[PDB]
This record gives C-alpha cells, structure tokens and sequence, in this order.
C-alpha cells in the first residue's frame, strides 16, 4: 500500500501555531528538544510560509571553520556559500543537523497541498538519504487561528495522500 | 563573442596559491572593494579555498526556500537573488582557472563562464567586474594571462553556437 509518514526513516510530528498572533509553544518545544559544529535546525518552505517571522520570533521574543565541500560560488569578507546544496549541508554537518521544519498552511485548498507534496518530496528524499535514521521533521502547520484552519492530523494525513499521488505520476 | 563587448570590465591576471604570490589579485580586489563584497567562482579544486586563507545586516528572505536555525545559513541560494539583494554592494566576481589547460577542460570551464555572466550581466546595467584569476602560473606548462584570456574567449562562442 501507498506513502506513510510512519514509515519513513525519521520521525516525523504536526502542530498547530499561529505567527500572527505569536502562539508557537509547541514548535518551540519540538525545536528546544532538538537543539566543529553546534546544533542546528532548518526551516523549509516557499516564499511567504512565514519563515522570517519565524526565524523573528525565535531570536527577539524569546527570555534567552570554513568547509568549502561542494561550494562552486562564495562571497568575500562574508564567505557566504551560493548554491549550497542540501546534501552538502548535510554530509558537511552530519550529525550536528537535529531536525527539519516544513512551513504549511492549516488552510490549505486542493491547489496549494500539491504544490506543497511536491516540496516535501524533494527535501525528504534528501534528508532520508543523507543518513541512518534520516532526519527529524516537523509539520509547523500554520495560520491556527483562522476560521477555515484543519486539525494537524488531518493536514498531515492530506498531505500524505497527496505525496502518494506525487510518487504515482511519477 | 568578446570580453571586450560585455558591459562589465573583464581582466586576467597571474598568480601563484602555491607560491602565495598573488599580489595584482589582491591589488584589483582592494581596488573594487551592506558591507562591500566580491565573489569567488570556481568549481572544485580551483583553489577558492586556499585563496580565502590568504585573504582573510537585517536577515533578508527573498528567494529563501531554506535557512537554517540559529546560524540564518541560507540554501539553495541563487547567484540572481544575491545580486539583486546586495545590489551596489557586491563590487567584482573572481573566476578562478588554471594557467595550464587542456583543451578538454576548456569547453567546461567556458560553460561555467557562460553560466555565470549571462547571470551577472543581466543583473544591472553595466554587469559585475570580471578578474579573470589565473592559477599555477609558476609551472613549466602555465600559458600567460592573456592567452588564457583569449582561448576562453573563442571556447565561449563555440558553447554559444551549440544553439
């Protein structure tokens, strides 16, 4: 039978938050929990997902070397590195790398959910290949407060159904 | 096809990683040099990173699709989205080749050239200012900086007529 969440590699959990209105308990205990190198987390969606708010509400509302594996373009003083693959990032930090957060919306219309699968398909076939276990994800399902929101458990669960239709067209 | 007729300015000059003799590139990058910035271009084992041994605000999300946490490390992040974050600031790109080349290694070496300055040249008006650095020019088989310059110049337009 078809894609389960439950099956793959890692473990993977869905709650509920709200950037709007800064109610992200949940997603700061799942990130609190996980976190040559120090720990770190990604944050993985498209753009307007709400990840600067996040990354915003992360290190201003809360009470508290140089590897050139894979690096075609980088910038000086800064050393930023430019088309810095995922799998690289990863091989480079192996274990350091804790978890990943897909950014989603708990309002969701038939439209957006594929697009989504399609993202989710991508990054998690590079985060279970990268190692044993794969790495850790959450379902950061956003907009909770919104009048038309779903249950997390029921986004996770559309979400799962329509990456089995991904993989099938395939 | 023509150095001479792109927008930006385009230079090669001589230098040695291995010998840390790499004075007329450090005098055109202090010379082109949001804090000022260049970049370095180069596939593996170009000596981009021995380069920046010798050498050596606000967080923006545009084009971000994936940046990790504490560290803001942006992945994925595209050459046109640095440029037209930066703009003014980013001063030069250094494209690191090497002095004695094959003709094997030339036609993928002008491909990543190509690649490269269709994006910086079409990122403003008058592109980004091109050292065309090239390495290992102690050895006995190093061609000078202007015979490089040159064959780059004629594989680029044979790339360019495989449309």
């Amino acid at each position: 039978d078809g894609f389960k969440f439950a099956n793959l590699e890692a473990s993977v959990v869905a709650f509920e938050g709200s950037i709007n209105k800064r109610k992200i308990s949940q997603w700061r205990e799942w990130i609190d929990e996980k976190l040559s190198y120090q720990p770190s987390i990604i944050i993985a969606g498209p753009q307007n997902s709400g990840k600067t708010s996040l990354l915003t509400l992360l290190t201003t509302d809360s009470v508290r070397d140089y590897d050139g594996s894979g690096v075609t373009l980088v910038d000086f003083p800064g050393h930023v590195k430019l088309r810095y693959k995922l799998s690289d990032y990863l091989k480079t930090r192996a274990k350091f790398v804790k978890g990943l957060i897909f950014m989603v919306d708990s309002t969701v219309d038939p439209k957006k959910l594929t697009t989504t699968a399609e993202f989710l398909v991508d990054i998690l076939s590079i985060t279970e290949s990268s190692c044993e276990n794969g790495i850790d994800i959450l379902i950061a399902c956003n907009k909770s407060e919104l009048f038309t929101a779903r249950p997390p458990s029921k986004i996770k669960d559309a979400l799962e159904s329509e990456i089995q239709k991904v993989i099938e067209r395939r």
